[PDB]
């Protein structure tokens, strides 16, 4: 029996900032109605492509863990906005790190990827030979978006976070794990007309819908977390006592708070940072947990929660005992390029144009 | 130990057929060329969407199994042509079939896809708690292609092919596979602004490029195929005739006899149905592997070599050990939609914004 140990973590966050008040100026919103409603404060505008954000996050996961790119076996970007799809990025960042031979792939389970990701590596490595992996989730999701509509246009941010992991005897990383998806939900939270099903050689096929009724996603969404996170505790054979630190998927502020407070879980064990990032789809888990580790939020041999769900609707739990580590083997310099514009010039040219179409 | 019997098989081929004869009509091409170049002679064009031909292929599958929806715990979608991102495909056949809660990704690795999906449900169900499985392979290629350049647009077609698994103890199923990916050869096979590094509000957006340097992708095929072949072949023991069927990706039939030229392994064991259907990238492993049981080719306990490659430049090899049935258990009378049009007029838009734009 052996298991896949966290041992490297990272992150990366675009530089360029839209704060509720820059969002306020551009639609018919407010930094109280979007922050009472959501938690969200900022989110981030990138200025590069979802790759590139991807490949950061990596080398600094890669510096955590000190293993070298000669040793990464397995590469998964969890995404639901790749650059491409042919190829896929999973080999950008790859071919961007100088790995050579690992099996490279793009999960594709909206917000929950992240957590499909880690489930599917660790399994992985559990019944075949894969000595370590990398799992990134990594979103622009801010290509999405629809500048006139506010229901969706406040919620969503890009970034990306990694893990690397490294095969042990010691019985840490991922334990149990439950992931799904509630698929009689699957049109409530949807961008159909982008992808294959869209006119190609349609002028106006860039002004698509962004489906979301809200309610009915936030109900969904504590259910199938909840459940979710009830049959891995179950199966762990651990209390709601034992769970150290939950480490959700950051979509808002009132789901993380429901899920704790019906899961019995004391609030100030969640760790949050949806205010600074708002909702990053497949890197909320990610960046979330390296910020944990990076703040001392977790110590070692602590069980931690993690919990998401998104289009799908997917969902999943999963139940991660932390093996001795939780600083960093070492450092990296990698960075972004650097970036002149706010974000609001960043996103001047795609404001214009939804505003132009209405 | 357990292992993932494949108990169910099943394909969706479009009824639109495209011939060389048509191609030549309005490329410059001939016959002659793409048959002794390629060995294609048909290929399939889909007037449904990818998730359609996912869906058709998985109901024929699980009729095959006699598995009911309801013991389906995880369904994977492999393509590179999905309907939509947001949310993914694999979500759309799970809605389509009624399959509650399972587990549902699109994965991405081209044409290697559906050999990634095998490994990977295979891997999951191995170490964790999955009984059954759903891994399609399902692509609308035609999206894609450059109807004004013959190099690519005379290679491609559109399908699926799905497999049910079952988790069982006898050693059965996918045994070993090595998985893989050439990253320095990434550039070679591309469609590079399609995904979130295109202009999504430039009108002529969708003009892109195609990449594909044959020759230097068929060198990179021969090699990496090859020597994931061998590892398979070298870790399970068994010798190169004990291989008793080769079910190859179907890029190009110089391709096959090449991989099984160099590894010594006898031409006629070779599976091939690339005159039919050209390459369908992800679905020409599961289409083939459902039409060598539907043709008698493979027998009970026959050892199976799998072998693809794609974008990224992705690649791999399985070895297969059958069981005992090679028969269905049933069937469906599942169908796509009738069409009323030839692969001619459901391509003739494409084809005139493609020659309008020159
Ligand atoms: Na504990
Ligand atoms: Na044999």
């Amino acid at each position: 029996q052996c298991y896949a140990e966290i041992t490297g973590w990272g992150k990366c966050l675009p530089p360029a900032t839209l704060s509720n008040h820059d969002l306020s100026t551009f639609l018919d919103t407010s930094d109280e109605w979007i922050q009472s409603r959501t938690g969200i404060e900022q989110r981030r505008i990138s200025h590069v492509n979802t790759s590139d954000l991807a490949t950061v996050a990596a080398q600094h996961a890669i510096a955590c863990a000190g293993v070298s790119v000669e040793e990464i076996d397995l590469i998964i970007v969890a995404t639901c906005s790749p650059d491409s799809l042919i190829p896929n990025i999973a080999s950008r960042v790859q071919q961007n790190l100088g790995i050579p031979s690992a099996a490279a792939f793009d999960l594709n389970a909206a917000c929950t990827g992240f957590l499909y990701g880690l489930e599917t590596a660790t399994r992985l490595m559990q019944a075949s030979h894969y000595r370590h992996a990398l799992v990134i989730g990594a979103e622009r999701l801010s290509f999405y978006l629809d500048w006139t509509k506010r229901d969706t246009a406040v919620l969503f941010g890009d970034g990306a976070g990694a893990v690397v992991l490294s095969k042990t005897e010691q019985k840490v990383g991922l334990q149990d794990a439950q992931i799904g998806c509630d698929a009689q939900g699957r049109d409530i939270l949807a961008v159909p007309k982008f992808g294959t099903a869209m006119d190609r050689f349609d002028a106006d096929n860039g002004y698509w819908a962004f489906d979301f009724v809200g309610k009915e996603i936030f109900k969904r969404a504590v259910r199938g977390m909840g459940a979710a996170a009830q049959q891995v505790l179950a199966r762990s054979g651990l209390s709601t006592e034992e769970i150290d630190v939950v480490i959700p998927h950051q979509a808002n502020i009132r789901i993380i708070q429901t899920l704790c407070d019906l899961a019995g879980i004391a609030q100030d064990k969640a760790f949050v940072n949806i205010h600074r990032y708002g909702n990053t789809s497949a890197a909320t888990v990610p960046i979330a947990l390296c910020e944990a580790l990076e703040q001392g939020k977790i110590k070692p041999h602590d069980d931690l929660l993690v919990a998401a769900f998104g289009a799908g609707l997917t969902w999943g739990a999963g139940h991660i005992r932390w093996g001795e580590r939780i600083t960093p083997l070492g450092k990296s310099d990698a960075q972004l390029p650097s970036c002149d514009h706010t974000a609001l010039d960043l996103l001047s040219k795609a404001i214009e144009h939804c505003k132009r179409h209405q």
